[PDB]
């Protein structure tokens, strides 16, 4: 009857430590811990625009109570509700974002992951406003393994190749946030479901089974990643 | 009859405030031995069809009106005013470790129109359709009065002291108004019904009889950001 | 012709028949004319400002050459709520100036003045309406709005420096009288909304009449009786 | 096919119709009025201001200003010294021996004046008593050039302009002879070449 | 069918630049969404641009020479019949309806595609199964050239307008001028239709690259 109406639930990060022995050196933590939660928002008929930021505000508010006071970093969140067309800015060459910044233009909400997250809007009705649904339906689970060839672009160092020509991504934000620029410095740890949906296999990655439909919310201005997601005009 | 006035509404609110009749009052008498009268008034706004917002500022500017007859001069202070329809979703920048709203004023936007109450005040929607106005029903319809008591787990949290950031709370505004701040010094008297109708009770709370459906003389106190205008939707 | 309304405006102000004279002992001279407005589908907003455009057009054909001050218009429709930051203890306009939101399109009177809507169907876009067809014929007069005077002003550079002076403001920048009367309260001013919201409910202009919804404009950009009345939203 | 028919032009004066072509789509009002000024300033711009015309004998104008709106009577002028920049219907504005012609065309329906029938033309002639009011030189006499140097127009006895406009001999001017008897109004920067003259600049938008 | 990419075209691009020129057809394909046609004309330029920064670019072809464009002006609004030039210096920034501009030997199809109807554009004929317009099918559609009496040869950032001899026209076409300007009855008039409907601004000086201006 009177119960909950605006939830989600949600697999984040709880713990980042060293290994049982180890004592902080002079990495940062290597044994990562992630747990399920479920996400309640206050009830209400909210637009997109409104209930991503309410996601986005109640993700941060369990890595505020289980998280930051267990090592886990701003850089290692791993749940976010975007709406954004990462790599717009993408060269073929390069194979980075050059402008240096993603593009700022709201095209379909999206979900950002990193490794060993996850959502899962099997009870819940947020997944239809977001205009993300199953192609065929019982379970809706999106996890960062489901999300292959969606990996984010990392961005330009525009700060270096203006000191000449030095190609290089950007490692961290202004804040000293690590970007999660991978091994192969041209991708970041980060997946979202919208760059594998279009980007990926079309018949095999994410869009084989899922389908496509019609301030305290910006605590990280300086992250590229965690940024406010721009909305709709 | 033809004449009804339509837009009405009751409330009850704080009349006096007199140190009890005694003998001396040092500059260590402890004022919350202060004597609180309260009484309940019918008010009146001008006919038309307003809007929620217009509603809502002339919902307001009813009850300083007559806290201007009466209180006022009855050593009633503008932190005692006790009745407040708002629009905000107190406690969004709270943090559960510090317990106080880190960003110092609350979050400046609409969610849905709120009733904020202080101890010994409430008000009454018995012969009022402004309630339905505001998105404020009865879950299962007699008597339609919702009181101080009735929204537990709703107080509003204490603002950071941001000037001072030590992890205090504050506890007046530019002008020195007391922001009513508890022992604990983490939590303010004000109780507002959309924190108890979501963060309270849920079987026992505002929300097990009450709904949340759909539907400068307005801005006295610029420096209180209890009293502050409701933001517009 | 569509749109048209009739009104009783006055024509000359003059003596009856030395600085020791009082201009008290004035004759003043009032006379019917009718107003047509030029011809379309205009918004009540658009209409208000082409009504009053239609009494400053009369008051510049005869009332200027006959004497009469621009004090002494006598018909003006406005918006406002007056009286909407009125102080129950002083029973002035604290802030010095009337609150510029529009409430309900309004009729503001002079006595000796009045308004005729018997031929006429701007009172229906206006939103004025006769509560029952009892005898043809819809005109408001001065003498109807008993209980609907405009209080005047404070003067707000006297209060501020006292420190108490709380007296009414009698004129504005470009010395217009802004018509204060006896007791130094209120004004010869009165408005159908608040004699039909603050009046009499029983004997008032409320009896017969209804609520219902709905630079050449702004020739008195300093006087807060006749500047501009605000537009909705 | 937007199209529609009008007539336009140191002491001689010459004139002459022609047919206007506009670009094909859906337009507003706002946007049809500014391209059938640019219409009329195309074909000026060609045959026209090659033979001795100014600028200030364009000839057909489509605004939506009420002028004489800060009319006074004691002055018979304007007295802000620009007539109001509020928008109440769009018009048109033509000078002697000029005029348009609506008889193929569908725009007159689209700016709401239609006939209460046929053909549909309307002249300078037809617009009597609704002369545009000359403006005040703030300094009692009329302006008679703009700021660049264009002729007002200004007529005889100092009051009244050569331009006429259909919504002043609409609205004021007689209703039984004028032309409100066979039409009736009803509802719905290269488009600003002459910002200083207050007749020819870009009408305002609703 | 299912899985099919619905926002997709096939034009017709420069590839190579050694001067002999080389063209070649290529299918552009946009990401999937119910988009305005204010918003869809941003993704086809960036689909156009990707290519050039992929397949071109490496093989010197310039900026001046992309070929095709989705625009919404109405080019030689602020055209003189006189010098035959646009005197305000640069074309109308105000929104139409979209159009297609094109340099020779370019051209797009529309045959496979549902964004002819976003945009607009339609064939005026059911005789016809295709819908191919190449740069030769805009005859009579030539943007003029800008101003400054002299036309402007390049850029502010030095990018060639591609002014051509008679120096008045531009080698750019757009369909829109060729339907409202060209021979009714021989141009594009003939056989189409019009009907009702920063990564997305690299170059910002250049008049004709310059991202199309928003509608209302
Ligand atoms: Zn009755």
């Amino acid at each position: 009857e009177y119960m909950f109406s605006n939830k989600f639930k949600a697999r984040v990060m709880v713990s980042r430590k060293a290994p049982e022995g180890v004592t902080v050196n002079d990495h940062k933590e290597d044994i990562l811990k992630y747990e399920w939660f479920e996400f309640i928002l206050p009830e209400g008929n909210f637009s997109a625009t409104m209930t991503i930021d309410l996601m986005n505000n109640a993700i941060i508010d369990n890595y505020l109570e289980i998280g930051r006071q267990n090592g886990v970093l701003e850089s290692d969140i791993g749940v976010k509700f975007d709406t954004r067309n990462f790599r717009l800015g993408w060269d073929p060459e390069t194979k980075l974002i050059m402008p240096g910044v993603y593009t700022y233009e709201a095209f379909h909400p999206d979900i950002v992951l990193l490794p060993g997250c996850g959502v899962d809007f099997t009870e819940s009705r947020l997944s239809n406003l977001l205009g993300i649904r199953k192609r065929h339906p019982e379970g809706f689970k999106i996890m960062y393994e489901d999300l292959e060839g969606g990996n984010i672009p990392a961005l330009l160092d525009v700060t270096a190749y203006e000191e000449s020509l030095k190609i290089q991504p950007l490692e961290k934000d202004s804040k000293s946030r690590s970007y999660n620029v991978l091994e192969d410095k041209i991708n970041t740890a980060y997946r979202s479901w919208y760059l594998s949906y279009n980007y990926g296999n079309p018949e095999k990655g994410i869009r084989s089974w899922t389908l496509l439909t019609t301030h305290v919310f910006n605590r990280f201005p300086e992250n590229q990643i965690l940024i406010r997601p721009p909305a709709p005009t």
